[PDB]
């Protein structure tokens, strides 16, 4: 249940949520990002950070992390990604970020929130209308209440940064409007592949992984919801939890760089 690692990049425990929000505030402030508290989970804010001066003709990319509290390299990786950003990047992309969706899970190093709910499932779209259902977590309900904002924010792409806690090898879930995976899928999986071995062909969580990619597999996940809502492409990256935290942190940041690089090129 509880998973905790030490980060040397951040000189703290992976569950150090006070340190997390402190460093996230520093980056928000450095880059001039707008901060919007979508809601609170266990008196911890669920933020939507948006780059400044978002223009009509630039792609709208959304990056999300921390749906599952044990998959801590997502949020820390996002923090690492931001820390390397220049600000010039925002001249070519309207970047939005959900840095931590499950703070109560994150703070304790466990998958579910304090209520035992899975925040990554129960996102529905019924005859064009976004809505929660019987299995939506409190956080999921908070995000669904700002469905329009998040759909606009991810119009040109969604990247959610997960970890498969008991895996040693890496893989990606991708969504593209084609019969087979393309450059988009391959570049993101290659980015993770620079850090870890790619998962061999077979069933990972009852899904077929072919050449490091599970392609167009829809369920009630946040990324499935945003792709069905109109996001051009999608990715749910899966860094392996049995690897060292800092390597997973770097791999996550690397995938975010590749994601933004492809969809909003220099």
């Amino acid at each position: 249940q509880t998973f905790v690692w030490r980060s040397e990049i951040f000189e703290c425990q992976s569950t150090d949520i006070q340190r997390f929000y402190s460093l996230l505030a520093i980056e928000t402030e450095r880059l001039g990002l707008g901060s919007k508290i979508l809601g609170q989970a266990g008196h911890h804010p669920l933020y939507l950070l948006q780059s400044p001066g978002q223009k009509a003709g630039l792609p709208n990319l959304l990056i999300s992390a921390g749906f599952h509290g044990e998959e801590s390299a997502g949020p820390w990786g996002l923090l690492h990604f931001l820390s390397q950003l220049d600000g010039e990047l925002f001249k070519r992309v309207n970047l939005s970020v959900l840095p931590l969706v499950n703070p109560t899970g994150f703070a304790k190093g466990h998958r579910f929130n304090e209520l035992g709910e899975n925040p990554n499932r129960g996102f529905f779209i019924e005859n064009g209308k976004a809505k929660p259902g019987a299995d939506t977590s409190a956080e999921g309900r908070i995000l669904l209440e700002h469905a329009h904002l998040l759909q606009v924010a991810s119009r040109d792409g969604i990247l959610t940064c997960h970890e498969d806690v008991l895996m040693t090898d890496t893989y990606v879930y991708t969504f593209e409007p084609s019969q087979a995976p393309g450059r988009f899928s391959h570049s993101l999986r290659d980015a993770l592949g620079q850090y870890f071995p790619i998962a061999a062909d077979g069933d990972v969580d009852n899904c077929p992984v072919r050449s490091g990619v599970i392609f167009n597999h829809f369920d009630t996940s946040f990324e499935s919801f945003l792709v069905r809502s109109g996001a051009r492409v999608g990715c749910c990256s899966e860094t392996p939890g049995q690897q060292p935290l800092d390597q997973r942190i770097l791999a996550n940041a690397a995938a975010m760089n590749t994601f933004v690089n492809m969809l909003a090129p220099e």
